[PDB]
């Protein structure tokens, strides 16, 4: 029947169209046949003139709140004209505009992944949305540069956007135990309108490394007038895991010989080696012994020192 078009968001006053134009009427045909809106609800957006005969704007139209997420705004009004009393269907739509920007539910996210996530691993992120309609809403994602994690957008259902994180590289916590990702949804207006998530990437421990003594192998020498009680040498084993997985005890190999446990003996905690019975040149000239670091993580893990002891 008749129809219009005016850009939401526009101020009061913004002409929509000529009713009286376009129905033929000019002058004292306005007033005579009573120009009128159908209801109060018609002028709760609109005006409709008895001097330009114009439908204009009455109040500033949100399209968001009246149509939501519909394709298109189709507001319908009723125009009144009396004797012969007939009816007029005037259907103006709302133009779509680009007012509204990408939103997030929460501003930070939080991921605790295990530091033995393999590559491949998709971890799925909290979607944007976009209110408006057609180009203008959610377009694309876009994840701050990285060395471990890349960004894949899969389109379901009804066309709208789900981005994960897809792991690229091992992560390591003894070299960063944290990463912080920027995740960004922009829209398809012109000038695009954007958002943020920020993604602090927790990386949980997992006991990937061995206890490392300071040196693979020592050779020592001790005289043979050596007292009981005198400490030969602490030993000294690292671990850069976290927690159980850091912490280690010492011990001798299990195949140690019964002659260097009466010999020597070792604290499984400060790694302090000391002798603790007689030597001469009689006896034997040296004795290897074969200390090891045990791990407190599941499964543990292990390293090994080789002691060279001359006399
Ligand atoms: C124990 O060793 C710590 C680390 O030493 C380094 O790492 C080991 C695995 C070897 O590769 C060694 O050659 C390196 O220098 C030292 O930082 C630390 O001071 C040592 N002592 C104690 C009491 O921790
Ligand atoms: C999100 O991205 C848009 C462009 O895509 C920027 O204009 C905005 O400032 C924010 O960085
Ligand atoms: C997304 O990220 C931007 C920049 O990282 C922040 O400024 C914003 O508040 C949101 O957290
Ligand atoms: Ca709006
Ligand atoms: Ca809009
Ligand atoms: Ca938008
Ligand atoms: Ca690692
Ligand atoms: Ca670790
Ligand atoms: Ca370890």
């Amino acid at each position: 029947q008749l129809r219009y078009s005016v850009v939401e968001e526009s101020e009061p006053g913004t002409l929509v169209g000529n009713v009286a134009q376009d129905l033929g009427l000019k002058g004292t045909d306005l007033l005579s046949r009573r120009l009128r809106l159908g209801s109060e609800e018609n002028g709760r957006y609109f005006s409709l003139s008895l001097v330009s005969g114009a439908l204009a704007v009455s109040q500033k139209i949100d399209r968001e709140s009246l149509c939501g997420a519909s394709t298109s705004c189709l507001l319908p009004v009723q125009v009144v004209t009396e004797h012969p009393l007939e009816l007029t269907r005037v259907e103006v739509e709302i133009l779509d505009l680009n007012d509204n920007s990408p939103s997030f539910a929460t501003p930070d996210r939080e991921m605790r992944i295990s530091e033995s996530a393999a590559p491949g691993a998709r971890f799925p992120l909290d979607s944007a949305q976009d209110p408006d309609v057609g180009t203008n809403t959610v377009s694309f994602y876009t994840l701050s540069p990285n060395s471990h994690f890349s960004l894949h957008v899969k389109t379901l259902k009804d066309g709208k956007l789900f981005p994960e994180l897809v792991l690229e590289q091992q992560l390591d916590r003894e070299t960063q135990a944290r990463h912080q990702l920027v995740l960004t949804a922009v829209d398809g207006g012109t000038p695009a309108r954007s958002g943020t998530s920020l993604i602090s990437v927790i990386v949980l421990d997992v006991n990937d490394n061995a206890p490392t003594f300071q040196s693979s192998v020592l050779r020592v020498g001790l005289p043979e007038n050596t007292p009981p009680g005198t400490l030969l040498l602490r030993l000294n084993a690292t671990d850069p895991d976290e927690g159980t997985n850091g912490q280690l005890d010492y011990s001798f190999g299990d195949h140690t010989s019964e002659t260097v446990k009466n010999l020597f003996g070792l604290d499984p905690s400060s790694g302090a080696i000391h002798v603790l019975g007689p030597v001469d040149f009689e006896e034997s000239n040296f004795y290897e012994i074969h200390a090891r670091a045990r791990d407190q993580g599941q499964p543990a893990m292990e390293g090994h020192c080789v002691i060279q002891v001359d006399v």
